[PDB]
């Protein structure tokens, strides 16, 4: 019905809001592109399904989230894709690792915060509903 795509609609202002908040912010510009091969060729060997903040804004405006659940299972594979990739005990690896875990804290807290429950509870009955 109109009254749901209004639902879906205001859903997706909401989850742009967040992205754009998340990408601006200087500790998370490594996860707001894809990785480039060219720069980094060992990734695709190691990462069978590649997320970034830039393809999470495209899903948003192919609307392929109907609900805030969806869109927090791309920022935890955004996350877990960044621990898999830096695993071991250097430097480079620690600091990758602190900043994934920081943006997957950082949008759970901005979630928290900010969208009201019934209005994630609204989203999942709509889609539970097609
Ligand atoms: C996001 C990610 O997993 C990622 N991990 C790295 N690891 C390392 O450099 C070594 C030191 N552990 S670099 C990197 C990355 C990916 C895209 C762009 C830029 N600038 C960095």
């Amino acid at each position: 019905s109109m009254q749901e795509e209004d639902t879906f609609r205001e859903l997706r202002i909401f989850l742009r809001n967040v992205t754009h908040r998340l990408a601006i912010d200087k500790r998370f510009r490594v996860f707001t592109k894809p990785v480039d091969p060219d720069e980094v060729p060992d990734y695709v060997t190691v990462i069978k399904q590649p997320m970034d903040l830039s393809s999470v804004i495209s899903k948003i405006d192919l609307h392929k989230y109907l609900t805030v659940k969806d869109y927090l299972r791309d920022i935890d594979l955004i996350c877990s894709n960044a621990l898999e990739y830096n695993p071991d005990r250097d430097p480079g690896d620690r600091l990758i690792r602190h900043r994934a875990c920081a943006l997957r804290d950082t949008a759970y807290a901005i979630i928290k915060e900010e969208l009201d429950e019934d209005f994630e509870q609204l989203c999942e009955e709509i889609q539970e509903s097609r």
